[PDB]
DNA sequence: ACTTAAGAGTCATTACCTCTCCATAATGCGAATAGTGTTGCTCATTTGCTCAATGA
């Protein structure tokens, strides 16, 4: 299940390129999110994969460029 | 068994003066930990003051 979706990460991350990280930091980490999508995932509500999954591969993206960005750290409550 | 081509690697002066320019994006909600305030308390530091011998 996670070597089906990666295209997924990489059509993510592609937005998120020039932001402060490099571009395989941005799908390396949506890769991550991605699997703790694939661990989470329930079937039963009617939706395939994707509308799941953006979420989680969105979320560790975020997170990955609000910390890992700059020197001088400021949290994600803060900014 | 040896001889020309392709590709990689590594340098190309010294010293000083002036100026500009060096960033933007998800939300929220408990859990948990670090931080700051509070009160009672002890301990090290210094100084004016006191007490004891002693010769003039």
């Amino acid at each position: 299940m996670v070597e089906a979706n990666l295209r997924l990460v990489i059509s993510i991350a592609k937005k998120y390129t020039n932001r402060g990280l490099q571009f395989l930091d941005l799908i390396q980490e949506g890769n991550i999110g991605l699997m703790k999508a694939v661990d989470k995932f329930e079937y039963r509500r009617g939706y395939k994969f994707s509308t799941y999954a953006t979420w989680w591969i969105r979320q560790a993206i975020t997170r990955s460029i609000a910390d890992q960005a700059r020197t001088i750290r400021i949290p994600v409550h803060m900014i």
